[PDB]
C-alpha cells in the first residue's frame, strides 16, 4: 500500500503569474480540482478551485479589472503539504484528514510526480478490507489477551480472512470488524461461538 | 461501525425556493459544503458550494440579475443519494467513492439525522485500523491457505494486533498489511519469521 | 418656448425601496436612462442608468450578493434639479449645463408631470433657430450702435429672417449668424453689402 | 460659430486590440465617456463607456473569463458620424440630434482633432444668444410680413438686440422670441406696443 499505487500521474501544474482566471478554465476542462504550483521546477505552492473563485482583490468592473489581472501567486497557498511516492498509502490519508485537505501533491523528493486525493484514498481502502468481496462481514469480541485473536482465527477455515478491523477496545474485549470469504464463509458464524467466541452481529460483506 | 458515530448531526437544510445567493452565504458562515434540500417534510434535493457558484441561468447585469433570482430548486440534484444512520460505516465509503460524491445525506428511513463526509470516513478508518497507534507497521506474506493466518497470528503476543489488511492476493500468498501494539511490538518481526514467516519490511506504526 | 412642449410626459419612477438591479432592467426596456423617484408622493430623488451601474455596497458573490439588495434609496441623489413644466425652454438648457447632466425631472410645483433631456433641448433649438429651413446662413458684421440691426434687417425683403444670434461682440461691431428664408434669399448678401453692411460669408441654411 | 470654437482638443483614443475593461478603466480615469478608436492613424470605430459596460461576449467565471478578454474592436460601432472642426457648430447639434447621439468625434479631413458633446453644444447656444446675460425675454408677434422685423426693431433703442428666435409661425404673425439689453432695456415692451407691436409677454433674461 504505496501512494504510488493510487496517485493520478503527471498532474497539470500552473504557474505564479498564471492568470487567476486562467487557472479556473484550466481546471474546469481537465476535470481536476487542485492546482500545484511550479517555479524554478520546484513546487512553491498549491491552489484549489475554491482558493480561485473565493478570490478576493469597488463597482463591478472595478472588481472585475482586479479579477483579470489578479495572479495564481497572490492566492496559493504554502507551505505545501505533500507525501512522499513511496510513502505508505495510510499517511496520506492521515495528512489530509489532519489538514482538512482533499488533495496532495505527490513528491520524489524535490521532483513532481502525481497528484492523490480523498477519494483514491477511499479507492486503497476500499481494496485492501475487500468491501467488494462479498463474504461475511463479521463483528466478534474477543477476550482482549494477546492470544485471543489467533485462537479465534481458527474458526474461519475452511475460509479465508481478508481484514479485520478493530471497531472498539471495549472493558474485557477487543471488537472485531472482519470481513471472511470463501468456502463454506457461511458456517464461520457457527464455528466461531461454537468454539466459544462472542459473535455480536453478521450481515453480507 | 456505524454512519451515526461519524456523521455530524444536525446538519444545515435549505428549501427549494431559497435563492441561490442566499444559499451560498449560509454555507461560508457555517462551514458546510453541500446542503440537502427539504420540503414537505421530506428529503428533495441536494446542492453543494460547486452547484451554487457554477449556475449558469447577456451583460453583466442581465447575469447578475439572474443569478439573483436563481433558486436552489432549479440547481439542486436528484435523485439524492443517501445512507441509513445505521449501515456500516462502509458503505458511506463506498457510495461516496462510486459515485465520485464527497458528502452523504444521513437518514433514518425518511426522516433526516445528519450527514457524513469524506473526511469523517478517513477519521474513521484511522481510528479503526489504528493509524495513530504506533507500534509497528508489518507487511508480511503469508501461505493463501486458510489456515495460515492463524498461525501467524501466534508469533505476535505477548504484542496485540489491532488491524490486518490484504495489500494483496499473490502467486501462493496473501500479503497482509499488519498494525501490532503493546508489549514487546520490537520482538514482532523476529518471531515472525524465526516462526518461518515471509517478512516483507517494518516501519513506525 | 416652454418646457412643456419639449418634455416626454408621464415618465417611468421608481420606489426607493426598488432593488438597484430592477430598476436597471426598468431603464433597459423602456428605452430611459434616467429614473426619478417618488415616495409619499413627492419626489425625493434621482438616478441615472450610470448611477445604479457603477454602484458600489468582497468576493465575486459577496459583491453579487450585495448588489442583489441595495436598493435605489442607497445610490439615489438629492437635492434633485428640477424646472417647472411652464418655464421658458432656455432655462433648463440653463441648468443641464451648469450642473453637468443631462436629464431633468419637470414639475408642477409639488407634482411631476414628465422629464426633459438634452436632446429635447437640442430639438427645440433646432426648431426655433430654423436650423432645418434651408435659405442661407448669414454672418454679418454691424455696427454695434443701438439702431443698426433694425437698419441691415431692411436689405432681407423680400426674403424673411427665422433667426439671429450674436458669434461675437467685437470693437465696433457685434457679429451676427443670421438665418433667412423664402422669396429671393439669394439676393440677400447683395442687399447687405449694397446697402454697405459688412458680410463676413454665407452658406447653405 | 464653429465646431472648433467649442470642442474639447486632444481626447483620449484607444486602439482595436485594447482591452474592454482597460477601455472603461481608461474613461473613468480621464473624465470622458465616449473614445474614438484609432488604427493605422486613421479613425475606425468609436466606443461610449454604456457600449463597453453593456457588452455582451455561462457561468460567472466564463462570463468574467469572456469580458477579461473581450476587445473594443468587438464592441466598436462604424462607420463613425463625425463634423470637420471648421464647421458651423449648429451642424453638429443636427448630426447629435439626428442620430441620438451624444458626442462626436472633430475632423479635418481624415485628422482627427478634438472631441465636441452635447453640453459642448449646450454651452454655445447659451453664449451666442445671450441666455446669461440678463436683460429681458420678450415674446413678440410681429405680422409675417418680409419688412415687418425690421419695424418691430427700430423700437428696442437706446437698448440692444442680443439674439432673435422664431418661437411659431402663426396665422398671419411671426412668433419671437427676443432678448433685449443695455440701456433702458425696461421701456422696451412700452416702446414695442405704443409702436403698435403685439408684445405676447416679458419676463427676465
Amino acid at each position: 500500500m504505496l501512494v504510488r499505487d493510487w496517485m493520478t500521474k503527471d498532474p497539470v501544474v500552473v504557474a505564479p503569474d498564471t492568470p487567476v482566471l486562467e487557472a479556473i478554465r484550466l481546471l474546469k476542462e481537465k476535470g481536476f480540482r487542485r492546482l500545484p504550483v511550479m517555479e524554478g521546477g520546484r513546487l512553491v505552492g498549491l491552489v484549489t478551485d475554491k482558493d480561485l473563485k473565493d478570490a478576493m482583490p469597488l463597482s463591478v468592473w472595478e472588481m472585475n479589472y482586479l479579477l483579470a489581472k489578479l495572479t495564481v501567486r497572490e492566492v496559493m497557498a504554502r507551505p505545501v503539504v505533500t507525501v512522499e511516492a513511496d510513502a505508505p498509502l495510510e499517511k496520506a490519508a492521515l495528512l489530509m484528514e489532519e489538514r482538512k485537505i482533499g488533495g496532495l501533491p505527490v513528491m520524489e523528493g524535490e521532483r513532481l510526480v502525481g497528484i492523490i486525493t480523498v477519494t483514491d484514498v477511499l479507492r486503497a481502502f476500499i481494496e485492501v478490507l475487500g468491501l467488494k468481496l462479498g463474504g461475511l462481514r463479521i463483528t466478534v469480541d474477543i477476550p482482549d489477551v494477546p492470544g485471543a485473536l489467533a485462537q479465534m482465527a481458527q474458526a474461519v477455515p475452511p475460509a479465508n480472512i481478508v481484514s479485520i478491523a478493530t471497531a472498539a477496545h471495549l472493558p474485557g474485549y477487543q471488537r472485531l470488524v472482519m470481513r471472511v470469504v470463501g468456502e463454506d464463509v457461511e458456517g464461520v458464524p457457527k464455528r466461531l461461538e461454537a468454539a466459544g467466541e462472542r459473535v455480536v452481529d453478521v450481515r453480507p460483506g
